[PDB]
DNA sequence: GAGCTGTCATAAAGTTGTCACGG
DNA sequence: CCCGTGACAACTTTATGACAGCT
């Protein structure tokens, strides 16, 4: 497990640390984890049912729009660095982690 | 305790004499405090759970309760707050603490 | 001319899963 | 499966101010 690096966005476990550019990103532990799993898991499409699983639990209970939510928080908080472009939907599908956009 | 002195953002801990220095001013604080912030400075960017600290700087989690660590870590704060320091002793929600020079 | 420590109980702060509404 | 937001009530994790015993 290593240092995440992609668009000036950084992940690093150790630290367990976001930062755009040298700009830390302040943010809850489910958004880190989020984070964590799409980053580690980019240009790969995940519907919400498969985020869940990935990210609460195969047994979890939450539900589907609960992903939404999360997204949402996940980009507000992306956003000092602009990097909530990388958080992509994807209609009828999903979400996407990407580089591209 | 190793050998050379560390230095950063204006905050520096000297081995040798065993002091901690914002700038130049002198910083006070007890024998544990000095303790974390050796471990913390020489294991930067990096988060510990309270667990951890107690076995790196107490040498052992036997004897001391993991909540312990916060009023070390709030005492520590307290001394470093005259250079304005105190904001290197970060909490990370749910992990512990860390110390980074990156705020 | 004291300076330190480890725990508590308590007040604070930051999170979370859903909703209702809108776009 | 349409998705994105701002609002919530409850819940969980931290920061403090004391406190009495010792070194």
């Amino acid at each position: 497990e290593e240092v995440i690096e992609m668009q000036g966005l950084s992940l690093d476990p150790t630290s367990h640390r976001v930062m755009a550019g040298e700009e830390p990103l302040e943010m809850g532990p489910t958004e880190f984890k989020l984070l964590h799993f799409f980053m580690t898991h980019p240009e790969r499409v995940y519907s919400r049912e498969q985020l869940l699983n990935h990210v609460w639990g195969t047994n979890v209970y939450v539900e589907d729009r609960t992903v939404d939510v999360h997204i949402r928080r996940l980009r507000k908080a992306l956003e000092p660095g602009g990097h909530d472009r990388m958080v992509q939907t994807v209609r009828g599908t999903g979400y996407r982690f990407s580089t591209r956009f």
